[PDB]
């Protein structure tokens, strides 16, 4: 197995107003989204150092009880609300991962779209603050974070598209993104059980099996454990680990709005039994957010795609995405 070519790239700039030093990190950008559609943003601003023991002690800390209290309706009937937002289990012999996905904060019972009852938004469940000291504080916190982050990267992409650089970040908005934090632990297990391990067509044992993400982009952190793999024309590329850097690629909703000139890159998770921790961001625009789409490669820049309202496009991935790979 070859190595993925992943430039660590710069992204300070982003965050300031020198508009030529932006464009130099934008062809930057250009040509990871072009190659295997993978880079790492380094000099972020984001204090990761805590990230993976908070994670790790969140998932470790908590008792059975509370999964379940907090358990999405994929595993607990009584919480029909709960589709996407809320503890996903392991299952002890069967399935390794376990996981806590969260929504915009500013999603509450008083919020439009929770009146409305609109699919995808949800009022986020949180542990016990005694039980969990601080952590409702230090998630939400990181929420805001990253969509920091990701509002710059989002200039970057837009002005490596030939766009004005709020072409993305404009429908990226805090009353009403639709993006989500999933903090997963992947546990070291002895013995690993087998179900929880897939093959893969070439041979490969597998975490999770090779898809296309539901996003406009992807911004993870992960803890310094080999793990990934991006398909090439060559191949499956292992995408070296950096747990000092976020690692960003395209999802979906950017590979239809570009004719496919970003592709969404295709990957997966090879099995590793080392206790590791995930933090993905997915970042995901408004629910009645359209984008026109363009052929970047056309002179006229036209395309005859459709656009594609957002919250209809997550409702379709996220059900076709368990379909295809599984309830996670
Ligand atoms: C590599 C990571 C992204 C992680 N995989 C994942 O997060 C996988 C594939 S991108 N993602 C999902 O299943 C979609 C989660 C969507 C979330 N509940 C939401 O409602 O918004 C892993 O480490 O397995
Ligand atoms: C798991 C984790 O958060 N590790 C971080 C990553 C980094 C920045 C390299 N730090 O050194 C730690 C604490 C090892
Ligand atoms: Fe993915």
């Amino acid at each position: 197995v070859s190595k993925a070519n992943v430039p660590k790239i710069d992204v300070s700039p982003l965050f300031g107003d020198d508009q030529a030093a932006k464009m130099r990190v934008a062809q930057q950008i250009d040509a990871a989204s072009r190659d295997t559609g993978f880079f790492y943003a380094v000099n972020h601003g984001i204090n990761v150092q805590r990230l993976c023991q908070k994670t790790k002690e969140f998932h470790m800390s908590i008792t059975p009880e509370e999964k379940w209290d907090l358990a999405i309706r994929a595993y607990n009937k009584e919480h029909q609300d709960q589709v996407r937002a809320g503890y996903y289990l392991s299952i002890p012999g069967k399935k390794a991962v376990e996981s806590f996905c969260y929504l915009n904060p500013n999603f509450t019972p008083d919020h439009p779209r929770i009146q409305a009852k609109t699919p995808t938004h949800e009022v986020n469940v949180w542990p016990d603050e005694t039980k969990h000291p601080g952590f409702q504080d230090f998630a939400e916190q990181y929420y805001w974070d990253v969509f920091g982050l990701s509002s710059a990267l989002l200039k970057g992409y837009a002005l490596a598209l030939g766009k004005e650089e709020n072409f993305f970040a404009r429908h990226f908005k805090p009353d009403d993104t639709l993006a989500s934090v999933v903090l997963i632990r992947y546990p070291y297990l002895d013995p690993y059980p087998e179900a929880a391990i897939k093959t893969a067509a070439d041979g490969t044992k597998l975490s999770f099996e090779w898809h296309e993400d539901v996003s406009l982009i992807t911004v993870l952190y992960q803890s310094n454990v080999q793990n990934l793999q991006v398909e090439t024309a060559a191949g499956y590329q292992d995408i070296e680990a950096d747990d000092t850097g976020y690692l960003i690629n395209c999802g979906s909703y950017m590979a239809h709005l570009t004719n496919n000139y970003y592709k969404a890159p295709i990957h997966r998770v090879k099995w590793v039994n080392a206790e590791r921790q995930s933090l993905p961001f997915f970042v995901n625009l408004g629910y009645d957010s359209v984008i026109d789409p363009f052929d970047p490669r056309e002179p006229n820049g036209k395309s005859d795609r459709e656009p594609l309202s957002y919250g209809d496009y997550l409702q379709n991935g996220l059900v076709s995405l368990i379909n295809k790979n599984g309830q996670t």
